[PDB]
């Protein structure tokens, strides 16, 4: 089974905190910066819909003016609860915060998918994914510094899983 557009998904990554394996998933509220909640958790605040998936040139064309996800394509993720969009924020080190945006205007809310180790191939459900910001060219990153499990956009890469 392959990932398709208009699919409700949860973005999940792995972490080794205190010699113990953790399964964390991306969450956000309405009133906003994103956070990571360990699985055992209210899915409503974790649900993202794959609104769009366009190639590099198609996105550049749109910016200048059932579908299957492929590697290289840029995706648009809509927070199901607040109807807002996952974007790379201007606020923060040279890393950037990741929160919610109120519109699909600009590059910030666009992320490109890249494979771990195996372009143009279909993105399978339950796969290792490299998500890259279009506006800042930074990877969606798990930071576990100072005991805070925060999500940001930096030059360090974190593998993500997208499951419906």
């Amino acid at each position: 089974q392959f990932l398709r557009t208009d699919d409700e998904v949860v973005l999940q990554c792995s972490a080794t905190v205190l010699k113990e394996q953790l399964k964390l998933c991306l969450a956000a509220e309405g009133f906003r910066l994103c956070f990571l909640e360990p699985t055992s958790p209210d899915l409503a605040i974790c649900c993202f819909t794959l609104e769009q998936s366009l190639s590099v040139r198609a996105l550049q064309e749109m910016l200048a003016n059932h579908r299957t996800l492929l590697y290289g394509h840029a995706i648009l993720l809509r927070h199901a609860h607040s109807r807002m969009y996952l974007s790379c924020l201007t606020t923060s080190k040279l890393a950037f915060d990741v929160g919610l945006q109120e519109d699909a205007t600009g590059e910030a809310c666009w992320w490109t998918m890249h494979p771990a180790s195996k372009e143009g191939e279909k993105v399978r459900v339950g796969d290792d994914l490299i998500l890259v910001s279009v506006s800042s060219e930074r990877y969606l990153h798990l930071s576990t510094a100072s005991g805070e499990l925060q999500v940001d956009a930096s030059f360090m890469q974190t593998l993500w899983n997208m499951n419906p």
